[PDB]
């Protein structure tokens, strides 16, 4: 195990995260 | 777990998706 | 396992030093 | 589990990966 997929369930929401950074940072280079 | 595993797949396969938007930003900033 | 822990780890650790350098960097930008 | 320490292992040199690929974003924005 339960502590592993919820450490997973942690890391996917970092990439959610990144994923939403990496969106503005596009939009800032008019990309 | 079958759980572990499908994360396992998302996060290595939104890690590509990341890995890549990072790539085409290298390659526009590049020109 | 306590290997696929500290690799959990230090799986989050490295996705939380990536999001502040992607912070970084939309700052950067914004001004 | 092997098969999930493998998986992560795998992750982590996606990390990795990224992690190069933003040090050369960065040298190419100046900062």
């Amino acid at each position: 195990m339960k502590q592993i997929e919820d450490k997973l369930e942690e890391i996917l929401s970092k990439l959610y995260h990144i994923s939403n950074e990496l969106a503005r940072i596009k939009k800032l280079l008019g990309e």
